[PDB]
């Protein structure tokens, strides 16, 4: 099993994988076989780590998760669109704070409802840089850590509610974190 600590996205065992941190050392992920990975932080920065599909699109995915952080993480299928420039999260596990934005509806697939949301971020990192982007976001309202994600009913529903996507980049299913420590272990595949 490769163990990764610096910044970089490639292949393993079949699918794309992606670790990204502005704390190196302080977070690894260690990449398994075929769809899986686990990742281990402690006292970090900012990190993001997944395996899933060099371009995303409208695909159904199965995952199974052991998800344990002490302080602020996501477990969330995460991918970027250019054209217009957006990145999106599907949230189904978090920490110690539930993400929220500017609310937008609500979509229930995959047996829970998810609270729809939108937020902007202003001058910050990007698949294109340094830029200024909207988020849209579906929310679990109750956590869960294994399940289908049904990706179209999502991107459906942000188009119904005015959240237009553009040409897919990477899309993982990815754990995300925030200072503190944690550990996560992810298994994804497509169906």
């Amino acid at each position: 099993d490769t163990t990764i600590t610096q910044n970089q996205t490639g292949y393993d065992n079949g699918y794309f994988y992606s670790f990204w941190t502005d704390a190196p050392g302080t977070v690894s992920m260690t990449l398994h076989s075929g769809g899986s990975y686990s990742t281990s932080w402690r006292n970090t920065g900012h990190f993001k780590a997944g395996k899933g599909w060099s371009t995303g699109g409208r695909r159904t995915v199965t995952y199974n998760a052991s998800f344990n952080p002490s302080g602020d993480a996501y477990l969330t299928l995460y991918g970027w669109t250019r054209n217009p420039l957006v990145s999106y999260l599907i949230v189904e596990s978090w920490g110690t704070y539930r993400p929220t934005g500017t609310y937008k509806g609500t979509v229930t697939t995959d047996g829970g409802t998810y609270d729809i949301y939108e937020t902007w971020r202003y001058n910050a990192p990007s698949i294109e840089g340094t830029r200024t982007f909207q988020i849209f976001w579906s929310v679990r309202q109750q956590k869960r850590t294994s399940g289908t994600i049904t990706i179209g009913n999502h991107f459906d529903a942000w188009a119904r509610a005015g959240m237009n996507l553009g040409s897919h980049d990477y899309q993982i299913m990815a754990t995300k974190g925030w200072q503190s420590s944690g550990s996560s272990t992810v298994s994804i595949s497509e169906g």
